[PDB]
């Protein structure tokens, strides 16, 4: 069950799935709930329901008292979904079907409810700007994972930025973003519109109701949720009083006189602790002035930063509110040669009191980020229960169950960043880092590597073919292999450079050393070619894979073998990898 459930007792029995059944509720419970629950199933009492309906009053002291919280059972005789609320209703059912395999459910007991109050994702990357229909697959995503929070902002949309913020979406753009919004609600996102006004906004009446106006005719496109950047903000704007006094005035005379608006959140011009001044008084001044309902957006200690319990004190004291948690990860528009495939670790488990939201910043890959999103929807969700390693596998075979292992020994080796302007880096290839370690260090002395050793490198890069070669041909997921496929290319070629190499430690004879020599040698120039012609981009243009720890092993060990022949046979052949 992902995410786990606050509370779970199973009972160690499976029922069938009814083939005939009394569904009492379907008319008064969330129609996104009752929609899912009748696509589960084409007589035995089942119940659906919110508190107060009808249909669930039997079971209404085991609901728990939590916004987006719900009571689900299944036992003999009936199959209760009970939400504290709509949305609520609808989560039990997205635990529901996790629960029903070969039309079998086992006897479970579930008390479940978020521990953080907004959770999911934000499209705040450079790079290409995911297509339309990325986002109506992210939309359905967040609603399975039970992700209630979705910051819009496509950076090829120019009508929330300066200067067309003030104009409204022209029809075809509206209807589209329309689309959208009605996606989010059947799925229980908040669809969040977020305005970028600071490169070209003023004081003054004028620009203060045409962002009201704005607001408002988005709210005629069925927008309920709303955020406001100042990251971006330039002179005056930068004043943390008008700032607030801008936002109050937002939150006066539309957030609160609007029946239905959900979020309302601000992004503040120092968003993280190294970007603040400590002689300023920004924060605290924003934290006075800035009305209760309203969120203060914050990435940590650093722009690209994971959350602590001293990182998130030292902000919740000066906003006078529980910050509202910006995660800079997997997002790589700072590290564009790289996928960052990894599971999800680093945020404090403990801390959950102290945050009002936490997003994700993915990548320009919608569907490769789908494995951290995932798991921070798990982590946020649930974070005193949050096992990173099982949650990135759950996640794998989730998204891609054809070839889940094949992906998993790919995502193993596309994790670290690289060096990077940022100082930000993950782990990557923990599994083969000892015995790659030994054998470095023992090969360089001309002392004898282990044998297994050799040999679970030989097993790594044999691995590492078949996961590429069959990633590749994989159609369970089109869209993702299609982002991936480069890195694939360049996976592949990288685990036969390894294999060639291990071919020449195993020197048997000068001519066929030579054979191993120059066909690394193509392989590398290979390796230039994709990197010269692929994901070309002006900041860090084209693919590296296996970068912390399988390619400086075989580049070590290539350079290391050559060094050795040259010295045997007086030869001079060329040692770099460069
Ligand atoms: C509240 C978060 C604001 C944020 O993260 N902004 C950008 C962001 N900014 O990072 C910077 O270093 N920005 C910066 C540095 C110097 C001067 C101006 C901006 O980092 C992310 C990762 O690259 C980008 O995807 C974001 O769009
Ligand atoms: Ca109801």
């Amino acid at each position: 069950l992902q995410p786990p459930p606050q509370q779970l007792i199973v009972q160690n029995k499976t029922i069938d799935l009814p083939a005939v059944y009394q569904l009492n509720g379907g008319e008064e419970a969330n129609p996104h709930a009752v929609k899912v629950l009748k696509e589960l199933l084409s007589g035995m009492l089942i119940s659906i329901g919110e508190k107060g309906d009808k249909s669930v009053r039997k079971y209404s002291r085991q609901i728990p008292d939590h916004k987006e919280g719900y009571y689900l059972s299944v036992n003999e005789k009936e199959i209760v979904l009970a939400g504290n609320d709509e949305r609520g209703t609808y989560y039990a059912l997205q635990t529901f079907a996790q629960l029903l395999k070969d039309g079998k459910l086992p006897e479970v007991e579930i008390k479940d409810y978020p521990s953080v109050r907004y959770r999911g994702v934000v499209e705040g990357f450079y790079g290409t700007p995911w297509s339309h229909q990325a986002r109506l697959s992210q939309l359905k995503f967040y609603g399975k994972n039970k992700m209630n929070t979705y910051i819009y902002g496509p950076k090829d949309d120019p009508y929330h930025s300066a200067p067309n913020w003030r104009l409204p979406y022209p029809d075809k753009e509206a209807a589209q973003l329309q689309e959208l919004v009605a996606v989010a609600n059947e799925n229980e996102v908040d669809f969040v519109w977020a305005i970028h006004p600071g490169q070209d906004i003023k004081w003054n009446k004028e620009d203060r109701d045409l962002l009201l106006a704005k607001f408002e005719k988005m709210y005629q496109l069925g927008v309920r949720s709303f955020a406001v950047f100042f990251d971006d903000i330039s002179g005056e704007g930068t004043n943390p009083q008008k700032q607030a006094e801008l936002l109050n005035y937002i939150d006066e005379k539309f957030a609160q006189v609007k029946p239905d608006i959900n979020q309302l959140v601000m992004c503040p011009t120092e968003y993280n602790k190294s970007w603040s001044n400590p002689n300023g008084n920004y924060l605290t001044t924003l934290g006075d002035k800035l009305n209760p309902s309203i969120q203060i957006m914050w990435t940590g200690d650093r722009v690209i930063s994971d959350i602590t319990r001293d990182g998130i004190s030292w902000i919740n004291e000066r906003i006078k509110r529980p910050a509202y948690i910006w995660w800079n990860f997997p997002v790589s528009d700072y590290v564009r040669d790289h996928l960052l495939l990894g599971p999800v670790y680093g945020n404090d488990t403990t801390i959950a009191k102290e945050m009002s939201g936490f997003v994700t910043n993915p990548m320009e890959h919608a569907e490769s980020s789908k494995i951290a999103i995932y798991s921070v929807a798990s982590y946020a969700w649930n974070p005193a229960k949050y096992d990173t390693w099982q949650t990135w596998k759950d996640a794998i075979r989730t998204i891609l169950p054809s070839a889940a292992e094949e992906l998993e020994c790919f995502a193993m080796h596309n994790s670290d960043l690289g060096p990077n302007g940022h100082g930000y880096r993950r782990e990557e290839s923990m599994d083969i880092q000892p015995a790659a370690e030994r054998f470095l260090k023992a090969f360089k002395e001309g002392k004898n590597y282990d044998k297994a050793d050799f040999e679970t490198l030989q097993y790594t890069f044999e691995r590492m073919k078949e996961s590429a070669d069959i990633l590749l041909m994989n159609t369970e997921n089109k869209p993702l292999i299609v982002e991936i496929t480069p890195w694939v290319h360049q996976f592949k070629l990288t685990a036969e450079m390894g294999e060639e190499v291990l071919k020449m430690v195993e020197g048997r004879n000068e001519s066929y050393f030579l054979r191993k020599y120059n066909h690394v040698k193509a392989l590398q120039q290979q390796m230039f070619y994709i990197d010269q012609t692929s994901n070309q981009n002006p900041y860090q243009p084209g693919v590296k894979t296996a970068t912390r720890v399988i390619k400086p092993l075989i580049d070590r060990t290539f350079a290391t073998v050559v060094k050795f022949f040259n010295q045997k046979f007086n030869a001079h052949l060329d040692a770099t990898t460069d």
